Order: structure tokens, then C-alpha cells, then sequence
């Protein structure tokens, strides 16, 4: 039922229901956060595929398509992360849930019609764009079910096996598109040259009964609890430049990476490789944490940022001046790219929260504020910077696939696009050494 009672720090009150019905929330929580960064870079894997069903759109139209998620998910990021508190989170995780079977049971018909046009596609994508707002309230729910002791590692689980979502959906998605399976639900195949059948649909077919099962277990299994002039400071803004250059860059080449490929090594089927990238990078996101909590998240980001800028470089020397060659290269100093991407998504998250935190302490205690309210006052602090951090963040998911798309269009080459990360990265390692100069030193 809904909780009033609820006093997770106290121990007694945590060893006898507060702590079951945490980790039962905690864990109808993750596989329906999961499924929503499934449903959120659908794209990924579908754009690829859309010329081999018929479609004729440009290469620049792909990589927008694989773009545009990350705007709607930015942009709703902040208001869903409010929705919580208002509705509960046994409620809103249902409704969330379940509200992304409509863009995944119509992009299934969408793209087995090829007089579909571009627009209709555009709205797809931005209604998977939902899905990606699904972090900042999943997020917010679990950090209110558990003690601030133990919030770390039950935020971290639940972002990190939610980040997941990606690489499992870049490597189910291209399987299930090969099989027969949903025939009796209308999936109609497409010979392709090589003789076998393509099944597109699956695709994002395969999503809808588990996002199904998941929305009724998230409203049978779940509970509700009873229980900003953030804009202004200025180390907002520095602070989501980083976290923009980190998770911005793993979910922005979560997006494209698949389609610049086909369009550098168009030989390669990228689609039963590519998940390999997110994979990883969603594991370094835990890594990168650990080592933050270890050694400080300044010291970790900054080393991180100059090993992305030294693998964006490398880049360069990969890719083929169309001929030729390497593909092998290309894909290594991707997945490093990824893995750094993840590693300083984890590890920019644990610094936001820890220098934020301490500014925010040192300013209310230079006020003559009490260390109760100091306390209480770095906590709202740090939950409105980071969620709004992270939509700011989600932005790079749009920028890179978009760049790829507009550096290919009126060049050739994504070369022009990868410059532009490159000076980013650059400035991040300047950034980062600022801030460890002033406000870090620990
Ligand atoms: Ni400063």
C-alpha cells in the first residue's frame, strides 16, 4: 500500500520493512529503466536498417533520427524528475513505462510502410525521446528509499544497469530482426541481396511485451512514499559542460556510431559489433565511480578527459580518405572513446555531488547558517544541480550524431565534426584543471 510511515535511517525501522521494501522497489525499478534506454535509442539500431526495408532518405535524415531523442529526453528530463514527488513512484513508473509501448508498437507498422514519410518518423523519434526522461525520475524515486549511507550504491545499481539498456538493446535488436517470430502479429519480412529475410519490425516489437510485464509489475510491486535558484551559480553551468563532454559523448555515440560506420566501412555489419561499445561503457560508468570515491572525482575526470582527447585524436588516423582501411582501428579507439565516455560519466556524477555539495556547505556557513541547515540546504542543492545537470548532459546525444550527420553532408567527411569533439575535449582538460586548482585540492 502507500507508505506513511517510512524512516529508512532509522536502523531498527531499516532492519525490519523499511530495507525489504527498498530493495523490492530497488529492483522493479532497474529492469524498467533499463527498458527505457532500450526504447530511447531504438534508432540506433533501426536507422541502419531502414534502407534495406526501402526507405530513401539521406544520410544526414538517419543520423537525425538517431539525434532527436536525446532533445525531447533533455527536455523533459526536469519536468519528469518533478513528476515523482506529485504522483508517487509506484504510479509514475507505470505510466512511463508503459506509455513507451506506444512509440514501439508504431515505429513496428511505421517502418514496414514504405510511403511512411519522414515526418511521421520525426515524431517517433521524439516519442522515444520520453523514455529517455525516464532517468531523472527513476533516479529520483530510489534515492528516497534509502538511508544517504547507502543511496550511493542503490542510485549507482540503478543508473548503471539502466545505462545498460543500450547495449543490450544494439545487440537483441539486430537478433530478433533476422527471426520469424510476431508473424502472427502482422511482421512481414523483406529479402534482402544475401538471400535471408529482414524482419524490421521486431526490432522494436520485441520491447512491448517486457515493457508490458514490467508496467504491471511496477504497479503490483512498487509503493509510494508519504515523504531553483540553483541557475544562478556559476559552477552550474561549468559543471554540466562536463558531464555534457562525458555521458553527452556515451549516449551521443551510442546513437551514431553505427551509422557512421556504415558510412565509412560500409562493407562491415556494424550491427553485430556495436553494442560492445555501450557495454562497456556503461560498465566503466560504475568503474569510474569506484575510483572517484577512492582517489577524489577531480583527479579521475581530469586524467579521463586527457585520455579522451588523446583517442579522439587517434581518431583520425583510422578512417579512410574514400580506401581505405582500418576498420579494426577505427573500432578499438571506439570502444576506448566509449570507454572513457562511461568512465567519465561515473566519474563527473561522484565530483558534481562532492564539490557542489561542499560549496554549498561552505556558503550557508559563511551566511552564520547552523550545520543542521547547512547540512540539509548542500542536500536539496546537490538533487537540483545533477538533475539538472543531467538534462543538460543528455544534449551531446543530439550533438554528435548531428554533427556526424552535418560534417558527412556538405564535406564527405566526418572529420569536420570529430575536430569539434576534439577542441571540446581539449577545453574539458582545461576546465577540469581549473577546478582542481581552486575548489579541489583534496
Ligand atoms: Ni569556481
Amino acid at each position: 500500500a502507500v507508505i506513511t510511515d517510512w524512516r529508512p535511517e532509522d536502523p531498527a525501522f531499516w532492519q525490519q520493512r523499511g530495507q525489504r521494501i527498498a530493495s523490492r522497489n530497488l529492483w522493479i525499478s532497474v529492469p524498467c529503466l533499463l527498458l527505457a534506454f532500450c526504447v530511447w535509442m531504438l534508432f540506433s539500431a533501426v536507422a541502419v536498417n531502414l534502407p534495406k526495408v526501402g526507405f530513401n532518405f539521406t544520410t544526414d535524415q538517419l543520423f537525425m533520427l538517431t539525434a532527436l531523442p536525446s532533445v525531447s529526453g533533455a527536455l523533459l528530463r526536469v519536468p519528469y524528475s518533478f513528476m515523482v514527488p506529485i504522483f508517487g513512484g509506484r504510479r509514475w513508473t507505470a505510466f512511463s513505462t508503459g506509455i513507451l509501448i506506444i512509440p514501439c508498437v508504431w515505429l513496428g507498422f511505421a517502418v514496414q510502410d514504405t510511403s511512411t514519410p519522414y515526418s511521421v518518423f520525426i515524431i517517433i523519434s521524439l516519442l522515444c525521446g520520453f523514455a529517455g526522461a525516464n532517468f531523472a525520475s527513476s533516479m529520483a524515486n530510489i534515492s528516497f528509499f534509502f538511508p544517504k549511507q547507502k543511496q550511493g550504491g542503490a542510485l549507482g545499481l540503478n543508473g548503471g544497469l539502466g545505462n545498460m539498456g543500450v547495449s543490450v538493446m544494439q545487440l537483441v535488436a539486430p537478433l530478433v530482426v533476422s527471426l520469424s517470430i510476431f508473424a502472427v502479429f502482422g511482421s512481414q519480412g523483406v529479402k534482402q541481396p544475401d538471400g535471408t529475410e529482414l524482419y524490421l519490425a521486431n526490432a522494436s516489437w520485441i520491447w512491448v511485451p517486457f515493457l508490458a510485464i514490467f508496467t504491471i509489475a511496477a504497479w503490483f510491486g512498487m509503493n509510494d512514499l508519504a515523504t531553483l535558484p540553483v541557475l544562478k551559480r556559476g559552477h552550474l553551468w561549468i559543471m554540466s559542460l562536463l558531464y555534457l563532454a562525458t555521458f553527452g559523448s556515451f549516449i551521443g555515440f551510442s546513437a551514431g556510431f553505427a551509422m557512421l560506420s556504415k558510412t565509412q566501412f560500409p562493407d562491415v555489419q556494424i550491427l553485430q559489433y556495436a553494442f560492445f561499445g555501450p557495454f562497456i561503457g556503461a560498465l566503466a560508468r560504475s568503474a569510474g565511480g569506484a575510483l572517484s570515491d577512492r582517489l577524489g572525482g577531480t583527479r579521475v575526470t581530469l586524467v579521463n578527459f586527457i585520455l579522451m582527447a588523446i583517442f579522439s585524436g587517434l581518431l583520425f588516423l583510422t578512417l579512410p580518405t574514400d580506401q581505405g582501411g582500418s576498420f579494426m582501428a577505427f573500432f578499438a579507439v571506439f570502444l576506448a572513446l566509449f570507454l572513457t565516455a562511461g568512465l567519465g560519466s561515473g566519474s563527473t556524477f561522484q565530483m558534481i555531488s562532492v564539490i557542489f555539495r561542499k560549496l554549498t556547505m561552505d556558503r550557508v556557513k559563511a551566511e552564520g547558517g547552523s550545520d543542521e541547515r547547512a547540512m540539509r540546504e548542500a542536500a536539496t542543492d546537490t538533487a537540483a544541480a545533477l538533475g539538472f545537470i543531467s538534462a543538460i548532459g543528455a544534449i551531446g546525444g543530439f550533438f554528435i550524431p548531428k554533427a556526424f550527420g552535418s560534417s558527412l553532408a556538405l564535406t564527405g567527411s566526418p572529420v569536420g565534426a570529430m575536430k569539434v569533439f576534439l577542441i571540446f575535449y581539449i577545453a574539458c582538460v582545461v576546465i577540469t584543471w581549473a577546478v582542481y586548482g581552486r575548489h579541489s585540492k583534496k
